[PDB]
Order: structure tokens, then C-alpha cells, then sequence
């Protein structure tokens, strides 16, 4: 421990409260709602301080390239010199080689690009970002291929999955069968398990919207992060949070897959903030009672109690009745036999393009 007290932080979803950080020697920094493994994401290495009096004085940011995606925490202390205190405390290819054709994301940091490689016909997505790296061995990962800059901008060429949207799958079949969702599940509890234990990383964005296929009709979770119904409870009431987020995740995922529709609705962000920390689900009759286990493991309000909450995280979620009979170095090496193959017969079928 370096150092530690009192900041207001700033709510990063739905403004200022009070918070007690607690910057160490690992890197980490980190604030809990009163006086008390670690993350890279809380981390502070390779971040960047800006003192500012804007929109309030005293104010401080730490903004972090963490992977390839570009993190924002905003701060405030009651003094210059105690901001003063905190701050001192904390501290070949080139764009000509692709073509460029349809934009799959913009946002405040950059934009994502569909992109082709000249010199080989293989699609990829180029995220550049306006202003060293191993990759994760694990197949259902975003693999990084090329990381280059400009005089103004970083780029950053990563797999494309030319299989689909899981979202729209399902769009179109309405539901999944309780077997089908245990193939994605399983791929996607691999992956998560790989990035928590090998790089001490939390994923945070589990949804849909993040899940496409490859060709073989295999998982692939995105990377194309630029800038409510998925929120953790824990991440609503802005507390310190963890690995168990991502299951949260899982369960809505998984609940969707399963009963066709999201566990919490509603039109209205509050209303629907007031059921993620208030309503217990009501489950369909349609359901079996081991999936039903699951979810409702999954989606336990308190982090702690949640199914993958504890010291042994994933293996608790890989030993539930739901994945009986899984073999979970199988699925590390693509050795499942996806129910769903999309239509597709190269890596390049623009079909799903
Ligand atoms: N490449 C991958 N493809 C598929 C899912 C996740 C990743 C992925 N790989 C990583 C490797 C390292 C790191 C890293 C994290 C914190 C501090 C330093 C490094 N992050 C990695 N992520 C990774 C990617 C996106 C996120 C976000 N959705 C954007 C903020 C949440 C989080 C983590």
C-alpha cells in the first residue's frame, strides 16, 4: 500500500460519490464503498494523469490503452495539494497494405473498420484509435494480427469472425435449444476462464451484441470496445467489482439463449436499474432444472454468493450438473461439434458481410 483515503469518484453508468481508494505497490488502484487476485484492469501501469478543473476543481483523470481499447476513471479531491499528493503517487505494415469497406463501429476514442488485406484476400477489422503485446493462446479470443501507428492515429488489425452475429442466429430461430446454448456457454466460460486466470483479466462486456461465429460456427468474443440490461448490480451501485461480473454476464447471455427473451425489461433505464437490484427472476415453466440452476446461480445479485464468485471462479461454473460430462481441454481445442454451421465455405464468404 502506497497510499489511501477518501476521492469522489464519478458513476461510469448511472454521478459523484465518495469512495475509499487504495493505490499498491502491484500497480492496482481501487476504491470500495467504505474503509476495506488482482486485475490488470484497475491497474495504473502505462496510464496517463491530467490534472483539470473541469466540470469540477481539483479534478484528475487516468486514462489507460489497456489491449486495444482506451480506459477513462475520472477523480476529485477536495485541495490542489491533495490531488497533487494522489497524482505523484500514481507516477513492418501500413494503412496502404488494406481496403477499406464498411464501417462496423464509431465512437469517441476511434473507429472500427472492415478491412480486406491486399496481399492475401483475408478479411479483417482494423480498429484505429485517434490520439510490447503477446496474444492469448485461446482460440475464442479476438487475436491481434498487426499493431501499427501514424502521425495521429493507432491501429490495430484483429480477427473477424465471417459467421454472423450470435445476435441475429438468434434473431432469426427465436430460441435455443438447452444443448445448443451448453455449446456456446461452454466456449465462452473457456475463453473467460483463460483471460481471468492466465492475464488476470475481467472481460466486462459479456452480451450478445459481443458474439459473432467463425466459419466452423465456433464462438469468438469481440474486441471492438470505442466508447443497461446486461449490468451487473454491482457495477450499477458502482461498487468495487471483479471476475464474478463476467458471469452475471453469462447468465443473462445464457438466459437469453434459453428462454428467447432477457431476464429484466422494461422501457425505462430506471425502472429497469430498480428491477436489476430488486426483482428476483421469475423463471419459465419451459425449463430444465439444471439450466434453471445455473441461471439462477449466475445471476445471484451478490458477487460473492454468485455461481464463479469464489477463489476457484470457473471451475465452479464448469462443474455445475448443466456441464455434465464437458471436456473442458475438448473445448480449449475447438474439439466440440458446433450444432450450427453457418452458411459459409471460405473465410472470406462475404455472405454475412
Ligand atoms: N483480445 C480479446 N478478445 C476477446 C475478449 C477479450 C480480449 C482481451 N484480451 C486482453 C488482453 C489484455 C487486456 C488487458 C485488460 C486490462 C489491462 C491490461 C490489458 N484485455 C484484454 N481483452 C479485453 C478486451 C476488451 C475488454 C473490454 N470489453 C473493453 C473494456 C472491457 C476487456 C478485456
Amino acid at each position: 500500500i502506497v497510499k489511501e483515503g477518501w476521492l469522489h469518484k464519478r458513476g461510469e453508468y448511472i454521478t459523484w460519490r465518495p469512495r475509499y481508494f487504495l493505490l499498491k505497490n502491484d500497480g492496482t488502484f481501487i476504491g470500495y464503498k467504505e474503509r476495506p487476485a488482482p486485475l490488470n484492469n484497475f491497474s495504473v501501469a502505462q496510464c496517463q494523469l491530467m490534472k483539470t478543473e473541469r466540470p469540477r476543481p481539483n479534478t484528475f483523470i487516468i486514462r489507460c490503452l489497456q489491449w486495444t481499447t482506451v480506459i477513462e476513471r475520472t477523480f476529485h479531491v477536495e485541495t490542489p495539494e491533495e490531488r497533487e499528493e494522489w497524482t505523484t503517487a500514481i507516477q513492418r505494415v501500413t494503412m496502404n497494405e488494406f481496403e477499406y469497406l464498411k464501417l462496423l463501429g464509431k465512437g469517441t476514442f476511434g473507429k472500427v473498420i472492415l478491412v480486406k488485406e491486399k496481399a492475401t484476400g483475408r478479411y479483417y477489422a482494423m480498429k484505429i484509435l485517434k490520439k510490447v503485446l503477446q496474444n492469448s493462446r485461446h482460440p475464442f479470443l479476438t487475436a491481434l494480427k498487426y499493431s501499427f501507428q501514424t502521425h495521429d492515429r493507432l491501429c490495430f488489425v484483429m480477427e473477424y469472425a465471417n459467421g454472423g452475429e450470435l445476435f441475429f442466429h438468434l434473431s432469426r430461430e427465436r430460441v435455443f435449444s438447452e444443448d445448443r446454448a451448453r455449446f456456446y456457454g461452454a466456449e465462452i466460460v473457456s475463453a473467460l476462464d483463460y483471460l481471468h486466470s492466465e492475464k488476470n483479466v475481467v472481460y466486462r462486456d459479456l452480451k450478445l451484441e459481443n458474439l459473432m461465429l467463425d466459419k466452423d460456427g465456433h464462438i469468438k468474443i469481440t474486441d471492438f470496445g470505442l466508447c443497461p440490461e446486461y449490468l451487473a448490480p454491482e457495477v450499477l451501485e458502482d461498487n468495487d467489482y471483479g471476475r464474478a461480473v463476467d458471469w452475471w454476464g453469462l447468465g443473462v447471455v445464457m438466459y437469453e439463449m434459453m428462454c428467447g427473451r432477457l431476464p429484466f425489461y422494461n422501457q425505462d433505464h430506471e425502472k429497469l436499474f430498480e428491477l436489476i437490484l430488486m426483482e428476483e427472476i421469475r423463471f419459465p415453466r419451459t425449463l430444465g432444472p439444471e439450466a434453471k440452476s445455473l441461471l439462477s446461480g449466475l445471476l445471484k445479485k451478490d458477487p460473492k454468493q454468485r455461481l464463479g464468485g469464489g477463489s476457484e471462479d470457473a471451475k465452479e461454473i464448469m462443474q455445475h450438473r448443466f456441464f455434465a460430462g464437458i471436456v473442458w481441454q475438448h473445448v480449449y481445442e475447438k474439439k466440440l461439434s458446433p450444432p450450427f454451421k453457418p452458411q459459409v465455405t471460405s473465410e472470406t464468404d462475404t455472405r454475412y458481410f
